Formats: structure tokens, C-alpha cells, sequence
């Protein structure tokens, strides 16, 4: 019987008060909807450590029994609530076969939860009702016992038994410091995305989160299969021997040396080495090997080794006190001994070669017969680096000679020279080798790998999410296989849309009807054509008035970073060090301070276009168009409807914020004066003095600018000004609906914010040092050692200083082409009558007004934009007398039986007269001229 | 990366709708066939083909969201408005006009009346394809015509390659 | 840098290829009437009439 | 600058010790001076542009 | 301020008032119109707990 664990088995890490904040740790904690196995005794595993929880009515449960034998022998830990205390124990206990002396620690004091982890800690939590719900244990109990747990017992109602993990955990602490949430980052890809992002809100789009790598499943080792032995075998299993006084002398060299034969063999009575290990021998080389071959005395064979005295030792064969070599040795008294007594044998500084025999005979005791000794003196001999069999076509950890890394081996096309072992690709990267066994070349293809994202739809909306990895197939890893990676988990659909959150190479994804994420080549939009031809013309017959809105951000904040309190707080003896890199903390603080200024010039040059402050008179008949909610609202800061919405939907180390120069009082009054300007005086305040002017006759300009005739806009005054009062309300519902309307101006606050979070989270970074916090090195070390560990704090704050303020003055070069643009667009967009095509957004461009923002300007636009269209029939000219007649302006129209001509951008046909053509050329030359008469008044 | 898809898509979706051009070429005598998408192909243009043709540890690349064909579509909507809808299709709705009117207010927009077009329209129409057929043979002749291109690849190669060889 | 290229070529197709540019030698040599829009890698080929 | 170097003058480190300590102190200066021309580097490039 | 032939002609004390701050972080003996930010103001401690 198992339960789901769901959210529970989350407890305070440690004994730090933390409170408003979201905090990452990786501690061992019970895995989010884990299976815990149900009890209502056993003696069950403790692993890393045990969550336990129980649901009691009668409180059966009293206590637990921990160790590793649970039966004396050795310690166990015994905790046991009992009547009115709670008593535990680390003695050496006898307990019984069904439970329900020498100590070193004793110590005496419905929904439980409990945390038993490793010394041993002891968390939990008592709440009134395995239910689902979510609090953290706090720890009560530090027993600092030493003792191995590795089983633990239940005494006696039902139980839990779960295990604990070292996962990584986001903890949401409220304003109390309690835990109230937290996501299990291994439980998947969206709790990946929310602690990536250190946040439990997921917004709608892609994010990386993590790297895809196949990781090796086994090592292949691989050397040339020993071309060359030593000959060990003359040696050891020689024919004849030497004496001692003057034994035999063979050299061993150019070759693979196996010690393995001689180390295991039990036909030896002794084998030391000194001067090395006598199991490493396979794994050692040395630069030359002499084997030094003699017989000698069962008693005196003690002698063959450093530091020795002796009739050997002294007289015969002497080693070195420094020797690097092994002895090694082995009776031969069925091979050397005599029955009358083997004589052949004679003794009397190191290695250096009146004499007596030994009688060596078969008969004698243990320490009178002979051995034969030999001893290996210790680059050419080397021992036998095993080898192992080769895989193909699999991720690998592999070793060829001298050659390491991990990749997939596979049959190359790649012709090696007879002496190449080894390839490189173009930046010194192995390409291929050579087996160095068998002549064949493989290839070595990286195990493949890429980053993963998530794709994912706002968490407000769905907690679905799929994933995209990398630049990879779909083997390694409702299955996509696309040019950008494999995408699993979203459906592939055949129709396509507006693309919503990109995978890449034509691939974008959505969330859509129940619902679920489909993936699909994106669409560029609706297909349609012209309806071209020789003699076909369209021509708008009514329009309408838009207006757009057009974000740009002006300016950053104004940061200033102190570079000394920064790196070194308060700190002397921190600054004495910071001073031995010169102006390097002066750099930091001229580049920030050059920025600051930079922002006040960008909001200056955006902002004040005007010398003076215009502003509308108590009048405000402007020919039917209602500015009041563009305009200051003289009741309040003086700001208008629509600024109040852009404004309202914009969000101790040495680090500080200046205020701008210009308020937002005082950025109001500029866009004021420029409002005011643009309505009553046009563009005359631009070029100059503030010339006055009705509403509507300046409208007539406007109009005319963009090739519409004034007469359109008297004829259709009121038309115009309900279109665009209608607009201009419109804007005000998409502001307020909407706060992703600001999303530019938003992403600066973010980018700053963000470079600002990023440089005091970098205070924390031990960079090396023992500590992260000054005034613990300070407090812990003297001076001689002190400075070592500061200046590691040092180079990592005064290199993180050094990032911060490149990524703002890059940051800033941006806002400042933004600044300029803004600057450019304010004088020839609100202070004139721009023709540059989408430069004030779609259509043809009569006006604008200028709003203020916070970090920036925001630009009101209003085009005159076709609405309704018909298809005449066309000519270039028409024939009167012959001679070819052409428009003065606008074009030559037919409604099938008459022809009219009219200007281009709006349908208002005239009779065609000697006062609206012009004469030039003949019927014979004008290419698709067309009969008609012309009016001669 | 996300920057660079920024500038793909403000410098070519600049069209709502994706415009095709009519079965007639008849354009006034203007040749606009080595500029448009060839139908029987990757459908690009002559010219574009040409452009094409003449340029060339942890790190990996990422395909852009609008791969040539996407860019393709684009600039193929935009020329189809460029000559059939003339700069309507910018400002609003693709209105058609025929193409030597079109051209007769390009000329009104530099200070030459109308009447010059269309009594040397023949005339312009062939200098028109002839300066096309130069523009064909000088990117065929000289790579380094899209040097720029050429050089920001070479620049990002570089980097690229420094940052790879600093491992040794 | 390669960014300033993109917002001249995002600027030069709206008034060059989608208009008619009055600004001198902004769509190269001579009075301007009109453009074409080429593809290219990584870049952005402009003919001008 | 000294950057930890026991002199900010790199003849008076090789006059005054051998390569065993020598390449120590060199090395602080190195570190220092190309982190300074990194520096220098950097905001000539952003200058530049 | 040491001039042509090495003496010493001048002298700015950085701790005598906040004009003598100003030239001194500005390396000069002449400061022109504006503000500058030369230093920063601490409270000191006066207990030792
Ligand atoms: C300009 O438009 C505003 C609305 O944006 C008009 O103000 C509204 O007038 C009606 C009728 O009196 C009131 O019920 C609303 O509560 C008013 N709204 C606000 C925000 O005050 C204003 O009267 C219009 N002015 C002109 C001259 O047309
Ligand atoms: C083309 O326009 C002309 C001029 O408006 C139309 O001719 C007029 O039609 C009205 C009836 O709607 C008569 O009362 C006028 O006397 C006509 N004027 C002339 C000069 O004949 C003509 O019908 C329109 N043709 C089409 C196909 O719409
Ligand atoms: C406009 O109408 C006139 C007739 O009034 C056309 O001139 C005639 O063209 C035909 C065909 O070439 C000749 O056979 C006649 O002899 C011509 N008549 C005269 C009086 O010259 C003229 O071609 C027509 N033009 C257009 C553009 O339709
Ligand atoms: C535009 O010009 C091209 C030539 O550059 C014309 O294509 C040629 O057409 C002739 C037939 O008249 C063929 O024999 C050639 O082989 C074609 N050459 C190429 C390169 O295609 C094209 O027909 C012209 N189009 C228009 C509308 O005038
Ligand atoms: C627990 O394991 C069983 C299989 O023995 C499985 O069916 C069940 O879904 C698992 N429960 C949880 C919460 O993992
Ligand atoms: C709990 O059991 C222990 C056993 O050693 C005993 O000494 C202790 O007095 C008991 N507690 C109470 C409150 O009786
Ligand atoms: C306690 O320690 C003594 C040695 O001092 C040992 O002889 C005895 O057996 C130990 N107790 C147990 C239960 O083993
Ligand atoms: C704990 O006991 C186990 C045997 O059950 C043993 O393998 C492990 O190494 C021991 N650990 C310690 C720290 O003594
Ligand atoms: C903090 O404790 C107070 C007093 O019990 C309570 O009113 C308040 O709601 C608590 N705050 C949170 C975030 O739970
Ligand atoms: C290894 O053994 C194979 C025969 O199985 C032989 O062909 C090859 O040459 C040997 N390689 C070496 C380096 O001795
Ligand atoms: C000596 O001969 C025996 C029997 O063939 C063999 O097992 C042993 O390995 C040989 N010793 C050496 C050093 O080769
Ligand atoms: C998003 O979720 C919050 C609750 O956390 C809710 O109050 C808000 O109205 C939701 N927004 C939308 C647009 O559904
Ligand atoms: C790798 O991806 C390609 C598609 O680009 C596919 O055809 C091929 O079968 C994939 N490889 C494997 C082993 O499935
Ligand atoms: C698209 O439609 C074709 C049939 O024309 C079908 O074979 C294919 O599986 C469909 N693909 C998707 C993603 O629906
Ligand atoms: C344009 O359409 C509107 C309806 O939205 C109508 O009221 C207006 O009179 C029309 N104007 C013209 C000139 O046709
Ligand atoms: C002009 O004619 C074409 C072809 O019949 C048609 O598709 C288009 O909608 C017509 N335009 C108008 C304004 O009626
Ligand atoms: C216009 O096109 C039609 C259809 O192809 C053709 O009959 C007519 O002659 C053309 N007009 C001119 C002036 O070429
Ligand atoms: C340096 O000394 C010379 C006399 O040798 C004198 O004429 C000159 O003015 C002095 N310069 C300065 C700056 O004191």
C-alpha cells in the first residue's frame, strides 16, 4: 500500500530568519508527489534520511529505534515518548525480537510530521485534521551522537514512510517568515522554468532552462597488444644459477614488463619491493631493469635487501640503503642440492662484484637449503596498460594511447598517413584516430547535446507546457522533429497562424481549443494579389482617421555605483589592497557618473523642443476635435487622461539612484507647451514665433500635405473630427486593458533592475576566499594572511564592477539611438508635418501629439488612412483634337460611360476642362491614350 | 539571439498581407523578371540566387525564426505591391495602378512633368532593362560586390574561432 | 552596429521601397523614383531606380 | 600600478629576483596590465561607436 | 605641483575644505564650473557592544 506524498516534507534549512523573499537551496527534502509507503512495526531502510508522518486518534505511536544492527553489538538510537517525557538514548541496547550499557549521550524532555536526516537532526510540525496540504517542520532536536543509521524501527494508527533527496527547492517565505510554498525543481519542466526564473509565476513564451547531454555508457580502453616481452622466463626459470660472491647479471629493456607472473605466482617463498609498491609494478616503468641471479643459504637469504649487515650483505652482494628494486626468492633443494653436497656455490659497496662453498644437500633442514634469489634492480620498461574490447556506433568514455575524451566512434573516410595516429579538425580539435591495435581509422563524433527550453503558456492560463530540445534528433532524448530540435509534447498542425511564442527555422507554438500546444509553421500573414492591369485604376472613395501609439524609451536610471564602499564596505584594510590597482575602482565610477549625465542630455534634447510654455486658452473649440483627454487636467501633478494610464502600468552596498533633472511636473509642462503649440499654432512654434491659428484651417494643411484636397476636410468636418475623437478613446481602452501596451519602456526598468540584482547578488560569491563576507575574513585572519583572501574578494567585486558598467554603457548606447530617434521623431513628426513613409506610423501622416511616460516618450499619431475603394477604368491621357491632354494633378478616371479626373487618394470626380489639363505631345506618341472631349470655357 | 530575430522582422515583415504578382509581365515594357521569384524553383529570383551564391566546446547556433523561403515571401510581397500597388500598399489597402502610371507620378515626384515618361516611355522602359542586366553581370563578376555581408561573416567566424582556441 | 545596419535598412525600405525618398543620395545617386527589395544572407540587398 | 606585485616596475623585479619568484611577481603585473588594456579596449570600441 | 625644473611651486591639502576635495580628485589646481562628486559621507560608530 503506497500514498501520494504530494507537497509535504518541507522543512527550515538551517536557523536563519528570512522573510519576503524567494530563497534557492538543495537540501535533502521528500520529492514532490513521491510514493510513501503506506503502514497500519518493520524494520525499514534510512537511506540518505526518512520522512515519516502519522494520523492518530489514540497516539499509539511513541517512539524509534536507529542503527545499523538494531540488535547491541554496537550503538542504537532510541527516542521513546512516554507518559509525561520524552527520553533518548545511545547505548549499546538488547531489544527484544518485537519490540513496542557503555553509553555516550542521555537526555529526557492528530497529524505528525516528521524529518530524520544526517549528526542526526530531528525536524516536525502537529496540525489538527496522508491529507494534502503544504507547511514546513522546524527543528527542535540536535543530537550530535555520530551514529550510523542505515535501518531504522517504528514502535507502537497509520504511518508514512517516505525518503528524502538532495533536490533543489524554491522557498517562498511571507512577510512573517514562514514557508507557505515552494516548487520541487526536479519535478518538471515547468517547476524547472519557475526556479530558473526564481519565481512561482510563469509568463507566456520560451525560456532555456537547462542543457541536453547523452551521456557515456561505458569506458573503452585500448593500447597495442604487447609487441614486445621481456624475457623473464630465462631468469626465473633459468636452467643453472650463479654464485653469489659472482652471480649473473641480465638486462632488462625495450619492452612491456608483466610483473603479474611473478607477484600471484605461490611458487615463491618471499617477493618484497622497497623502493615501490609491489602491485603497482604493472602500472610503473622504469628507465632500466637488471636482474641479479645468484644461490644462497635458506638463513641468509634475510640478507638480500637494504640496510643489511651480513656475510652477503658486507662480502658478496650488497645493495644500496636507497635500493629500488624487488627480491624475490625460492628454495631450489629438488633442483640445486647434492645428495654428496652441491660445492659449486661460493662467498666470501653496492652491486660491486678466501672464498668458501655451501654444502648444499637435499637432506638438510629448511635453513640450510639453497635458494635461488633474484633481484630486480630498477624509459624503456614499462608494464602492461590492459586494454579493453572497442564499441561502435555508442556514447563512450574513451582512451586511446595517451589520447582521452568522450564522444561516439564510428567508421571514418579519413586517409591517414602510415605514421599518423591521431586527427585534428581546424581549431585543434581530434577529429578521428587510429586504433592502436587494429589499422582502421574512426571517426569521433561529439555526444550529442543542446539547450533545453520550455515552452510554456502564461501559468494564469495553463500549467501545460512542452519541450524543445536543441539542435537534436529525436532518438537520444506526440513527437515534432523540426530544423530547430526536437519538440515533444506539442501536437504538429498543418494550418498555420500569427506566430505566438517561436521555436525557430518557420516553427512557432501556441495554446489553443479542451485546449493544448500545437506547433505549426508560422504564417506571414493573408495571401491575396492586385488586380493589375493595363488599364485599371483604384481609387478610395472614403477614409478614416487612426491614430496609433508609438513607445520609445528616452532614459535610464540614474545609477551611481560607489566602487570602494562596494568591494571593500567600510573596510580599511580592504581599500589599502583596492589601491594597489590603481584608477582601475576610479574607471568605474567616471563611466557610471558620464552615463547619468548622458540621460538628463537624452530627456533634455527629447523633451525640450520648445523655448517657451504654450498652453490652450479656457476655449476649446477646435473645430469639433476634443483634446481634453491629451491635455493637462488643470485639477491635479498637471497631466493628461492618457498620461496618467502610461504612467500607472510601469513598474546599503554602495549602490544609490540620482534623480533626474526634469520631474514629472516638469516633463509635463514640456509636453503641454509642445500640445499646445502643435493644436493652436500648428508647426509654427517649431520654425519660430507661435503664429495662431483656427483649428480646422490648419487641418486644411494637414490634408493637403498628403495630397487630399481641403475642401475634403470642410465637406467632411464633422466626419473627421468623430473619427478621430472616437480614436482617440480608443487608445485610452487598449492602455487600460492592456499593461503589455508599455512593454518597451517596461523591459528598460527590467534590464536595470536586473544588472542591478545581478551585481549585489555577486557580494554573496566567495570568488575563492574562505569567505564571501569581509568582516569575517577580518575577524578570522591576521593581516600576512587576511590580504590573500581579500584580494580574491577583490578581483571578483572589481571584475563584476567592470561587467555591470559595460553592459550599462552598451545598454546606454541603445537608450541614446532611442533618445535620438525620439528626438528626431518629436521634431519633424509633432513640430511639422512628416512625409517619411511608417516613419509616424501606417498611413499618410497629417499630425501628432507627444504624451509624457516614465523612462520615456510616448507619441500619439494620427494618419489619414483609405477605407473604401472602387475600380475605375484609366488612361494616361485623352485625345481631344488630336493632341494628348494629361492631368495638371490626380488622374484620368471612367465610370463606363464618362471620363472624370480626379487627385489619387480620394474619389471626387471633376469634369475634365482646359483648366484641369495640360497640352504636350500627340495621340501618335502617348502609349494607351483613349478619346474624349475637353470643356473649353 | 532574440535581438537578431528583432531586426529580421522590422526590416522585412514591413507588409501586412503576402502579395502575389498577375500572370501578365506587362509592366509598361519594364522587365521586372530577373527581380521576381522564379516559379519553377527555392523560390527566389535571379538576382537573388546571385547574391546568395557569392557568400560564404559548448557552442552551438541557432537557426533564425525566418529562414530564406520566409524572407523570400517577404521580399516577394513587397515587390509585388512595389510594382502593381506602387506605395498604396504601404500606407493602407494595395490599390492597383497600371505600372506606366505609377511611374508617371515617380517622375512628377522628382520635378519632371508626366508627359516626358510617356512620350520617352520606351526609351526608359529600355534603360530600365539594360541597367537590370548590369546589375546581373556585376554581382556575377565581382564577390566582392556583398563584401559587407561577406565581412560580418568573417567577423563572427573570427570571434568564434578566438573564443574555441583559447581552450588550448 | 549590425543592429543600427538593420534599423537604416528597416528606414530605407519604408521610404525608399514602400514610398518615394526625397532625402538626396539616401537611395544612392541621382533623384530617386524607386527600389527593389532583394533577400540575402544575413543582410538586406537593395536596387534603387 | 603595483596589483600585488612587490614593484610596478618589471627591470626591477628580474634585477631583483630569480624566475622561480620572479615569474610570480610578473605574472600579477601581467594580469593587471592586460586587464587594463582590456579595459582601454573596451571603451574605445563603445567610444567608437 | 612640481614645475619645469622640479620644484615644488604649489600644494593642494584634500582635507582642508571641499574645493581643495575637488581639485584633488579632479588631479587639478583648477576646477571649472559644475558639480563633482568627490567623497561620501559616513556616520562614524561611537560604542563598541
Ligand atoms: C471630450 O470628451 C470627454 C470624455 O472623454 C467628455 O467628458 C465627458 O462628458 C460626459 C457628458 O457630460 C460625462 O458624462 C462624462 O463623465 C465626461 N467624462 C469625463 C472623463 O469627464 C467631454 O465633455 C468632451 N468635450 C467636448 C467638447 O466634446
Ligand atoms: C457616369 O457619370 C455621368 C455623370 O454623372 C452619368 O451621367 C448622368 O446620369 C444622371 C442620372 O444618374 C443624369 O441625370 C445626368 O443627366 C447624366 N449626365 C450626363 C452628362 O449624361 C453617367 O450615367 C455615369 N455612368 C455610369 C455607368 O455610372
Ligand atoms: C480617336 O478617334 C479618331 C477618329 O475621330 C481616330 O482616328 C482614326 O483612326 C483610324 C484608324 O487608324 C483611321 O483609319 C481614321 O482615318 C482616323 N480618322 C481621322 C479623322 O484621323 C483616332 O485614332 C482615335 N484615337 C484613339 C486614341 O482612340
Ligand atoms: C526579360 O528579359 C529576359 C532576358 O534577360 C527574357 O528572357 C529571354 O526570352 C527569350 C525569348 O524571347 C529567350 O530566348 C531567352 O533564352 C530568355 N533568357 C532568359 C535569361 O530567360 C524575358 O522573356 C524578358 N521578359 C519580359 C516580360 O520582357
Ligand atoms: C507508487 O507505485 C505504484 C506502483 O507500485 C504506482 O502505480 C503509483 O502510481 C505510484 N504512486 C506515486 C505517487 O508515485
Ligand atoms: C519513561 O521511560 C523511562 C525508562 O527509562 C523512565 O525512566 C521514565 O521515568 C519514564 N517517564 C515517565 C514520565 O514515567
Ligand atoms: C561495553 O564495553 C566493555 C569494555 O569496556 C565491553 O567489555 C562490553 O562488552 C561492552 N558492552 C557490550 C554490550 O558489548
Ligand atoms: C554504516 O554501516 C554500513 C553497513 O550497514 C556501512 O557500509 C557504512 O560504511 C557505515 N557508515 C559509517 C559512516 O560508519
Ligand atoms: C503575521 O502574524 C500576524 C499575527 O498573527 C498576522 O495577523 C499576519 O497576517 C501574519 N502575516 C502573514 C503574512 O501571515
Ligand atoms: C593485435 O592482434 C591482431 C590479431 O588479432 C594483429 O593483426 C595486430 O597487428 C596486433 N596489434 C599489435 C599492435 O600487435
Ligand atoms: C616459469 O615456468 C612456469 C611453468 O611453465 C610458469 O608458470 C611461470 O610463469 C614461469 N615464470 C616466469 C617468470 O615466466
Ligand atoms: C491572473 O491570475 C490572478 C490570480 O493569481 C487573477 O486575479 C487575475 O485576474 C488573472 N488575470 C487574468 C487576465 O486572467
Ligand atoms: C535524425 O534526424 C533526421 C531528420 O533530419 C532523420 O531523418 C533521422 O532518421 C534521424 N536519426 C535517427 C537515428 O533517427
Ligand atoms: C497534413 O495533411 C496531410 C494530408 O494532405 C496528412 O497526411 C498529414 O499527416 C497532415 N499533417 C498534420 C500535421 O496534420
Ligand atoms: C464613410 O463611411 C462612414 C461610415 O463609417 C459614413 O458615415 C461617411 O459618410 C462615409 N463618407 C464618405 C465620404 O463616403
Ligand atoms: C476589382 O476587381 C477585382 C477582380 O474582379 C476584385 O477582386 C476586386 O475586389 C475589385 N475591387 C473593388 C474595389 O471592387
Ligand atoms: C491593354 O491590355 C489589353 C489586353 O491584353 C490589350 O488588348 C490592349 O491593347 C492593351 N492596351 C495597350 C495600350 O497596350
Ligand atoms: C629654472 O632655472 C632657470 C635658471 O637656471 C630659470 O631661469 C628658470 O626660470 C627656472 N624655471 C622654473 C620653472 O623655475
Amino acid at each position: 500500500a503506497y500514498t501520494n506524498s504530494f507537497t509535504r516534507g518541507v522543512y527550515y534549512p538551517d536557523k536563519v530568519f528570512r522573510s519576503s523573499v524567494l530563497h534557492s537551496t538543495q537540501d535533502l527534502f521528500l520529492p514532490f508527489f513521491s510514493n510513501v509507503t503506506w503502514f497500519h512495526n518493520p524494520v525499514l531502510p534510512f537511506n540518505d534520511g526518512v520522512y515519516f508522518a502519522s494520523t492518530e486518534k489514540s497516539n499509539i505511536i511513541r517512539g524509534w529505534i536507529f542503527g545499523t544492527t538494531l540488535d547491541s553489538k554496537t550503538q542504537s538510537l532510541l527516542i521513546v515518548n512516554n507518559a509525561t517525557n520524552v527520553v533518548i538514548k545511545v547505548c549499546e541496547f538488547q531489544f527484544c525480537n518485537d519490540p513496542f550499557n557503555n553509553c555516550t549521550f542521555e537526555y529526557v524532555s492528530n497529524l505528525r510530521e516528521f524529518v530524520f536526516k544526517n549528526y542526526f537532526k530531528i525536524y516536525s510540525k502537529h496540525t489538527p485534521i496522508l491529507p494534502q496540504g503544504f507547511s514546513a517542520l522546524e527543528p527542535l532536536v540536535d543530537l550530535p551522537i555520530g551514529i550510523n543509521i542505515t535501518r531504522f524501527q517504528t514502535l507502537l494508527a497509520a504511518y508514512y514512510v517516505g525518503y528524502l533527496q538532495p533536490r533543489t527547492f524554491l522557498l517562498k517565505y511571507n512577510e512573517n517568515g514562514t514557508i507557505t510554498d515552494a516548487v520541487d525543481c526536479a519535478l518538471d519542466p515547468l517547476s524547472e522554468t519557475k526556479c530558473t526564473l526564481k519565481s512561482f509565476t510563469v509568463e507566456k513564451g520560451i525560456y532555456q532552462t537547462s542543457n541536453f547531454r547523452v551521456q557515456p555508457t561505458e569506458s573503452i580502453v585500448r593500447f597495442p597488444n604487447i609487441t614486445n616481452l621481456c624475457p623473464f622466463g630465462e631468469v626465473f626459470n633459468a636452467t643453472r644459477f650463479a654464485s653469489v660472491y659472482a652471480w649473473n647479471r641480465k638486462r632488462i629493456s625495450n619492452c612491456v614488463a608483466d610483473y603479474s607472473v611473478l607477484y600471484n605466482s605461490a611458487s615463491f617463498s618471499t617477493f618484497k619491493c622497497y623502493g615501490v609498491s609491489p602491485t603497482k609494478l604493472n602500472d610503473l616503468c622504469f628507465t632500466n631493469v637488471y636482474a641479479d641471479s645468484f644461490v644462497i643459504r635458506g638463513d641468509e637469504v634475510r640478507q638480500i635487501a637494504p640496510g643489511q649487515t651480513g656475510k652477503i650483505a658486507d662480502y658478496n652482494y650488497k645493495l644500496p640503503d636507497d635500493f629500488t628494486g624487488c627480491v624475490i626468492a625460492w628454495n631450489s633443494n629438488n633442483l640445486d642440492s647434492k645428495v654428496g653436497g652441491n660445492y659449486n656455490y661460493l662467498y666470501r659497496k653496492p652491486f660491486e662484484r678466501p672464498l668458501q662453498s655451501y654444502g648444499f644437500q637435499p637432506t638438510n633442514g629448511v635453513g640450510y637449503q639453497p635458494y635461488r634469489v633474484v633481484v630486480l634492480s630498477f624509459a624503456t620498461v614499462c608494464g602492461p596498460k590492459k586494454s579493453t574490447n572497442l564499441v561502435k556506433n555508442k556514447c563512450v568514455n574513451f582512451n586511446f594511447n595517451g589520447l582521452t575524451g568522450t564522444g561516439v566512434l564510428t567508421e571514418s573516410n579519413k586517409k591517414f598517413l602510415p605514421f599518423q595516429q591521431f586527427g585534428r579538425d581546424i581549431a585543434d580539435t581530434t577529429d578521428a584516430v587510429r586504433d592502436p591495435q587494429t589499422l582502421e581509422i574512426l571517426d569521433i563524433t561529439p555526444c550529442s547535446f543542446g539547450g533545453v527550453s520550455v515552452i510554456t503558456p502564461g501559468t494564469n492560463t495553463s500549467n501545460q507546457v512542452a519541450v524543445l530540445y536543441q539542435d537534436v534528433n529525436c532518438t537520444e532524448v506526440n513527437v515534432f522533429q523540426t530544423r530547430a530540435g526536437c519538440l515533444i509534447g506539442a501536437e504538429h498542425v498543418n494550418n498555420s497562424y500569427e506566430c505566438d511564442i517561436p521555436i525557430g527555422a518557420g516553427i512557432c507554438a501556441s495554446y489553443q481549443t479542451s485546449q493544448s500546444i500545437i506547433a505549426y509553421t508560422m504564417s506571414l500573414g493573408a495571401e491575396n494579389s492586385v488586380a493589375y492591369s493595363n488599364n485599371s485604376i483604384a481609387i478610395p472613395t472614403n477614409f478614416t482617421i487612426s491614430v496609433t501609439t508609438e513607445i520609445l524609451p528616452v532614459s535610464m536610471t540614474k545609477t551611481s555605483v560607489d566602487c570602494t564602499m562596494y568591494i571593500c564596505g567600510d573596510s580599511t584594510e580592504c581599500s589599502n589592497l583596492l589601491l594597489q590597482y590603481g584608477s582601475f575602482c576610479t574607471q568605474l565610477n567616471r563611466a557610471l557618473t558620464g552615463i547619468a549625465v548622458e540621460q538628463d542630455k537624452n530627456t533634455q534634447e527629447v523633451f525640450a523642443q520648445v523655448k517657451q510654455i504654450y498652453k490652450t486658452p479656457p476655449i476649446k473649440d477646435f473645430g469639433g476635435f476634443n483634446f481634453s483627454q491629451i491635455l493637462p487636467d488643470p485639477s491635479k501633478s498637471k497631466r493628461s487622461f492618457i498620461e496618467d494610464l502610461l504612467f500607472n502600468k510601469v513598474t546599503f552596498n554602495g549602490l544609490t539612484v540620482l534623480p533626474p533633472l526634469l520631474t514629472d511636473e516638469m516633463i509635463a509642462q514640456y509636453t503641454s507647451a509642445l500640445l499646445a503649440g502643435t493644436i493652436t499654432s500648428g508647426w509654427t512654434f517649431g520654425a519660430g514665433a507661435a503664429l495662431q491659428i483656427p483649428f480646422a484651417m490648419q487641418m486644411a494643411y494637414r490634408f493637403n500635405g498628403i495630397g487630399v484636397t481641403q475642401n475634403v476636410l470642410y465637406e467632411n468636418q464633422k466626419l473627421i473630427a468623430n473619427q478621430f475623437n472616437s480614436a482617440i478613446g480608443k487608445i485610452q481602452d487598449s492602455l487600460s486593458s492592456t499593461a503589455s501596451a508599455l512593454g518597451k519602456l517596461q523591459d528598460v526598468v527590467n534590464q536595470n533592475a536586473q544588472a542591478l540584482n545581478t551585481l549585489v547578488k555577486q557580494l554573496s560569491s566567495n570568488f575563492g576566499a574562505i569567505s564571501s563576507v569581509l568582516n569575517d575574513i577580518l575577524s578570522r585572519l591576521d593581516p600576512p594572511e587576511a590580504e590573500v583572501q581579500i584580494d580574491r574578494l577583490i578581483t571578483g567585486r572589481l571584475q563584476s564592477l567592470q561587467t555591470y558598467v559595460t553592459q550599462q554603457l552598451i545598454r546606454a548606447a541603445e537608450i541614446r539611438a532611442s533618445a535620438n530617434l525620439a528626438a528626431t521623431k518629436m521634431s519633424e513628426c509633432v513640430l511639422g508635418q512628416s512625409k517619411r513613409v511608417d516613419f509616424c506610423g501606417k498611413g499618410y501622416h497629417l499630425m501628432s501629439f507627444p504624451q509624457s511616460a516614465p523612462h520615456g516618450v510616448v507619441f500619439l499619431h494620427v494618419t489619414y488612412v483609405p477605407a473604401q475603394e472602387k475600380n475605375f477604368t484609366t488612361a494616361p491621357a485623352i485625345c481631344h483634337d488630336g493632341k494628348a491632354h494629361f492631368p495638371r494633378e490626380g488622374v484620368f478616371v471612367s465610370n463606363g460611360t464618362h471620363w472624370f479626373v480626379t487627385q489619387r487618394n480620394f474619389y471626387e470626380p471633376q469634369i475634365i476642362t482646359t483648366d484641369n489639363t495640360f497640352v504636350s505631345g500627340n495621340c501618335d506618341v502617348v502609349i494607351g491614350i483613349v478619346n474624349n472631349t475637353v470643356y473649353d470655357p
